[PDB]
């Protein structure tokens, strides 16, 4: 009880999520597949903001146009009676075997083709039903060997497809905008723009970079043993955080996908300080898996439980900053001083500061504590609620 | 005996690697401290194209300007007796306990100014030797907690310097470039630009980007799991392969610059034939410590193996990519499909060609094997020498 | 051509791994089954030695007695009709959801009770097929959080389901072995007996340990880390090296199992130079998935290289060990010394010898170098092939 | 305030945690050395229970007769003020130079027999002071490549050097034990016995076994990516927990030595749940470097903080065991069938037990959930004090 989600809190999920039926690498499926109906009436009830899909989520592949029609009938009615938002979509480019070798970047041009053509597809779906952004996850893009991809080829391939997908958007008058879902690895054995800073880079050569941001993934920047919170500050600091994916992984192994919280917990808190003194207001968006070993109430114990662990992070955050024994430490770390400009007076005045350089006591300043361990720990007081 | 190297190689190596004392976190020296003259002379007999140097690897931290002047002095006269040159330089940011919390990003504001002045002082130097280079290595700009640094304020703080840094060699007239050497954690529990994506990111949002590239090194990528053949063909295909640093890792663990070849052979074998292959002019660099297992000998022993081992693999990728049956193999993976454009003919276009969607044969495609492993055999066989 | 394999160099290969159909966590299958008897045909060509079976893969889970008849039949005239041997099985206790929470130490009692049928069915199946090892890899053995598994509990009930096989193996009078195959995680996210170390200590609390040895795998080892050299090394000192699975595995991520020599290549030469000059005498086992790109062709050129890469390496490791340079270098390095007893004087010896420690020149012994880079640079041009 | 830990608690520090300087590989000290006496008087001030030491750190290495007797004689003189105990002790086997290729087995004959007096030197004054235990860490058994070391010949050496240690415990009539740290790597590429079960499983080849267990610490299982409170359980089974070090690490990467408590909070949460519920009743260890950003008083708070986070852990694991509705959950994942026996009714019984296999429903115990995220849930909501 208490740390209640509401609407108001723009909590998402992905159909795929608490869909999951459990079927892993080594495992048959533990749970029946669940109609994407009944997941927005069961997310809606938990206080949950809204769903996310892939085409072949809502539209099971290889549909008819009447089935299209009517899976899509089904689906509109669920969010009209629950209030529920469809903020982000995204197109599998990866289960069906046509996909081994890629999607945008297969080595196939016709692969390449299809794979636009259903994405473009999917876009049109995703406006009609109000979704802000639509996700590119390239988890096929990528190689097991030094051989099968020439890596230079294959950026080339995918800055055309997503200068094409531009091209159509802004064709269209869509105001719908794209974000890049980086993983390091798994299926392929490396996948192409492994981490945040790489989709960061790759945006700044499309042809229409401000169309363009991230849908970083705390397990995958975890996957990699990178700082996920870094990573989140690198693309706020880019003006690219158009989207989010908060689940839990323990370090470096597959991807976990487990809820929100769980796995590096310490990294949660200071991603959710980030997020809420940052001002983000795109989607909480959970993407993770139920473990194939819960039932049909656990999937949605762990789906409530991803909510609460957000909002009881939130709290403990906001007493943490607000807290003026906190404040004072802050000041005795020189956060204050991090924020000044090294050097507004300018090159020709720091060139000619004496104190800058011919006069520094390097040593009165290297003996000044940073006190970074008594802020440590007034964190974790304020995590563990022991203050 | 074969796989001779002459400076013609560019192979180049910092004075800080041959020059190692075996200093480790657990252990004290076990080799002497080598005068720079000798390095320069032992590696000039070697086959070294020349060397690279931190400021403070050359002139003692606090020398007066009289022994700065011999020092120097002494070292020109070593590189004018050999033929070395000295392509590279790069400041100490990270010895002295001043830099405890970082230099361009230390929460101490004259920290910060006294880093940029350190640095600016060894641009002029690094000009005077003939240096197209400049690396900077943030070592110590990180955090080992949360509430130490906010990683936003660190990169304006960042950019501030390497701005300034930019504004200062333009008002010198000097062509000496700016190379962002990343690493993901280490002396830092994590470090600001921890990969190569994360620089090339950075330097997009720099005030005059083109005078600013990476310095990539193949222990930091796989202390992050990365492939590094990967990276260096984003940075290639972003035009930004300034410079490169060369070596050995196992893995993810600590940082532990094992010459060149030891630690991943596999990718050290793709990044020879993705270098060469791309046409890169630049120094081979190798960032390597002789373990401190190693007497003297050891040391030149090691430093002559990275040269050889480049030159072995470099017959080897070279042998692979002129083999008809291996330019055979290519084709039947269609390499040579993944270089031609997906959509010559434009966005329209794709969207009226119903091979493209709507009569696309997507199990005949899916059913089309991609022979990646009897390529990647192929590859495995001219790496040994076992065709 | 060369390194042509022959069932006397003792290569065998699981049904599983040429059978894989290539799903994995994000995609369908891209091949149709195998028939095992089209597989023991297609690697008697190869030049095999053997094939193993999961239970399951050679009779389909829930089959009559009279399909299990029939499948068994053809089976076995596929071995009459090739040569092929049986070396090895193993019981599949992780594909069916029934061991969501694992087999021998689920928590729920009547599924441990199942597994155990479910094995000891297979034992006696084994046998009649002339395996001399069962293999168990606890694969759901573990946990995602740490409520849902007490570890010592768990390690009471591994402990009881491996006394009573070992007691059921006693009892028919069978002569076959037992082979713990170690996995640090995946598919849970700890499974026990996580490493070579972890199963080796597990064995010696069993009630007949000399009935028990382990099957490790090169990726799993690698998937924590470790050094499966060294890894191996100890379990040939513990007499316990009684099978081995060899795959190739890039680092800590996902289970690869891409075929022998990928992955790491110098580990694994050091790997078949001390399988060979410690004379193991067991199956040359491959648990390899050809990766999902491929064809039905790829998955035996996949096959092929596996053994082929073992034939180049044992070559290159038995020409590093009889080059008397080598040979020389190993002195230099004091190899002989360390196979020397450190104190066969005895303690007291030990204890009143002044020049062990009283008169100890520490300092001569420090400035001895290893010549260790020497060695290791013979070491790399044996396996290049530049010698 | 609150969580005021009392020399009740048995919390102990090594000399080297607080009394690190600060070098690392890229840095010199930032701290002054500090005396042992004013470690022992500040740590006995924050409620400490003893204090740890490597012969070296309490008697400079090279110290005569005379300082030595000094030396000790102060430190007596700390204790006596204080009431501090000295639980363990442990021989600095890696810092000078001569154990550059190790200690026990170093190549060099000479090296492991001054390794061996060097300890037995060491072991007669840690039974003078009252340690109970006596520390093995082989930092810097291993290597960087894999023909400096045979590991079966090291692990003979190793074997050699336990066992004569034994042999002289026993023959004073000495009641300390002794407790192998491992450790997978740094500073040696490859360390000998890398995890908690290589340990465990090489003492078992030891000839007198029960003298020998582990000492584990968090952060070295954590840098091989092992679930630290798994290893600990299987010690715990093994009867070989004789001690343990404290400490937090961030994955995999080097060796951190964070505050007990950061880190993977929640493995420490889990850690501290079974050390209580054990019963563990050794000291509780903390191996931690307050980092190199601090000063003098923000060692003391690193310090403090160990304890702290040790006693609020406590207080949360207990609450989670002791409630009610934790206890219903627990019985709900079948957490009590977990700890009966598979087959009390012996192995003919199983045989013959139809609901064991033939008449098992296999589909119903299938669809059982585990319920394991509420479980989890309840154990997040007790950690984070959101109950
Ligand atoms: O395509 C978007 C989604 O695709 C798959 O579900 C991936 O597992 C997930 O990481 C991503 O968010
Ligand atoms: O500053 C440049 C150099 O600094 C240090 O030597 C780092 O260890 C190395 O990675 C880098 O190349
Ligand atoms: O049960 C034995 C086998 O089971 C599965 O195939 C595992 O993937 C493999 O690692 C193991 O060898
Ligand atoms: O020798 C025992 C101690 O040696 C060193 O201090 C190691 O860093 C530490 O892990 C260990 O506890
Ligand atoms: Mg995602
Ligand atoms: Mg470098
Ligand atoms: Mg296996
Ligand atoms: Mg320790
Ligand atoms: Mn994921
Ligand atoms: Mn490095
Ligand atoms: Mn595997
Ligand atoms: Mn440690």
């Amino acid at each position: 009880m208490n740390y209640q989600p509401t609407p108001e809190d723009r909590f998402t999920f992905g159909l795929w999520t608490v869909g999951w039926q459990g079927r892993d690498p080594f495992g048959d499926a533990t749970r029946r597949a669940l109609d994407p109906v009944e997941s927005v009436r069961r997310l809606a009830e938990l206080g949950a903001h809204g769903v996310t899909f892939h085409d072949d989520d809502l539209i099971p592949f290889g549909s008819s146009d009447s089935e299209r029609e009517e899976h899509v009938k089904r689906f509109r009615q669920a969010l009209d009676d629950t209030g529920m938002k469809v903020p982000m979509a995204t197109t599998n480019l990866f289960t069906h075997p046509v996909f081994k070798d890629g999607g945008f970047t297969a080595n196939d041009r016709d692969v390449r083709r299809y794979a636009l053509r259903k994405t473009i597809r999917n876009i049109d779906l995703a406006v009609e039903l109000g979704a802000e952004t639509y996700v590119a996850w390239g988890g096929r893009e990528g190689a097991e060997s030094g051989g099968a991809k020439d890596v230079r080829d294959a950026l080339d391939r995918m800055k055309e497809a997503f200068d094409l997908l531009g091209e159509y958007v802004t064709s269209q008058g869509y105001d719908i905008r794209f974000a890049i879902e980086p993983k390091p690895n798994e299926p392929r054995g490396d996948i192409l723009l492994p981490t945040v800073g790489h989709a960061l880079a790759f945006i700044e050569r499309l042809e229409r970079p401000e169309l363009y941001g991230v849908n970083p993934e705390v397990g995958h920047e975890q996957m990699a043993g990178l700082n996920f919170p870094h990573g989140i500050a690198q693309a706020l600091w880019a003006g690219k955080l158009f989207h989010i994916d908060l689940n839990g992984q323990n370090g470096i192994k597959y991807d976990q996908d487990l809820r929100f919280g769980a796995g590096d917990l310490r990294a949660a808190f200071w991603l959710v300080d980030l997020l809420e003194s940052a001002g983000y207001s795109g989607p909480r968006h959970f993407d993770f898996k139920p473990p194939r070993t819960e039932d049909f109430d656990g999937v949605w114990a762990s789906a409530a439980g991803c909510m609460r662990n957000y909002l009881i992070l939130k709290e403990r955050a906001a007493a943490f900053r607000a807290d003026p024994e906190v404040q004072e430490a802050l000041r005795a770390s020189r956060l204050d001083e991090l924020a000044r400009p090294t050097a507004a007076d300018g090159l020709q005045a720091l060139l000619d500061d004496r104190s800058a350089f011919e006069e520094f006591d390097v040593d009165a300043a290297a003996a000044r504590g940073m006190a970074f361990e008594r802020l440590d720990q007034l964190a974790m007081d304020h995590l563990l609620g022991a203050r």
